[PDB]
DNA sequence: TGGAGATGACGTCATCTCC
DNA sequence: TGGAGATGACGTCATCTCC
């Protein structure tokens, strides 16, 4: 009957929400981690250009 | 009544679902671009690194 | 103040994409 | 194949956070 396939469904519509905040999560974590790769990189930069033939 | 009530909120809920994926989608577009300014930012220093001295 | 609007999380339906 | 599961987008309800 009707019932089982709508069963079946909110249950992977549950996990699937699921991922979704996890997905989004992910994102979140590595823009922030890139941006301080990034700061660190754009410094090394600055310090070895200040340097490079030897002043 | 409960009617309106009801009204203006599915209203206030779609613009809501919209902006979260305007904010997935440039999550997604910045990871991406931060990606690719550090290919540059570590290429960069690797050639300063085999020359800062003078070789 | 309390009153409005923004948002999580639900459940549903219609559509896709697979073995 | 067709049959199952994953997913968009809806609408709703209960809760928050503000002036």
């Amino acid at each position: 009957p009707a019932a089982l396939k709508r069963a079946r469904n909110t249950e992977a519509a549950r996990r699937s929400r699921a991922r979704k905040l996890q997905r989004m999560k992910q994102l979140e974590d590595k823009v922030e981690e890139l941006l301080s790769k990034n700061y660190h990189l754009e410094n090394e930069v600055a310090r070895l250009k200040k340097l490079v033939g030897e002043r």
